[PDB]
């Protein structure tokens, strides 16, 4: 079939299963596809959502060695528009919806449901590891 | 040039960037090859090496979505053995040695050396964002 570029953006902090199946799906939700990831900057990532404990580069590094992953930018916008889907080519953009931001890329079309995995977290395997310390 | 199979095991706990540059250079020793990854049991790790957070299942799941992992066996044997490399074919098991268990493997040419990289694993990421709360 003909090749879909699908867009999908994050922080991508301590990636983990969690982050991987998002990805996955994204990159498979038709048969051939171009999977572009985009990587918030350290600075609106903070102002806007919260705390992130690896940088830019750190964040996008990890990410160059997740099989889905076609290309990557970094860092993002951190509010897509419709000129970047113009300028990068980008049929879908692959989000968790998670007033409605993205009510124009429903509108076009061109916005593709994922879903997370709760529970695979990096911080629930440190959770995991102090268990093995009775509080008594 | 032909395909050249490599093996390398390990017990990818909590998967990092450290691991991740190990998988790549593993992959990358020629230029066509097929990288096997081995990943521990669990008993057998926690007798001989030390505390596992993730079972054998997670850990497996993680390594799949890896770049540079074309196979996997899980569990993987503890020990390397020359009937093992016949069976799957292996023509390099790639480690980084760190009295000498794979002395036979040099001897047979069949050892290639990959490294690690410090400061990068998951347990210190967890010690960053500790320094965020003063002692005093």
């Amino acid at each position: 079939s003909k090749n879909v570029v699908i867009y999908a953006d994050g922080v991508y902090d301590m990636l983990h299963l969690g982050h991987m199946k998002q990805l996955e799906q994204a990159k498979k939700l038709f048969e051939n596809t171009t999977l572009i990831v985009g990587v918030t900057s350290d600075n609106e990532t903070k102002l806007f959502k919260g705390q992130v404990v690896q940088t830019l580069e750190e964040r996008t590094e990890t990410l160059k060695h997740i099989r889905w992953v076609d290309e990557i930018i970094s860092p993002c916008p951190w509010v897509v528009t419709p000129e970047f889907l113009e300028k990068y080519k980008i049929d879908y953009v692959a989000h968790d919806d998670i007033e409605d931001i993205y009510a124009w890329l429903k509108r076009a079309g061109k916005f593709k449901a994922t879903q997370r995995t709760e529970g695979v977290s990096t911080t629930d395997l440190i959770v995991r590891i102090l268990k093995n310390y009775e509080d008594y």
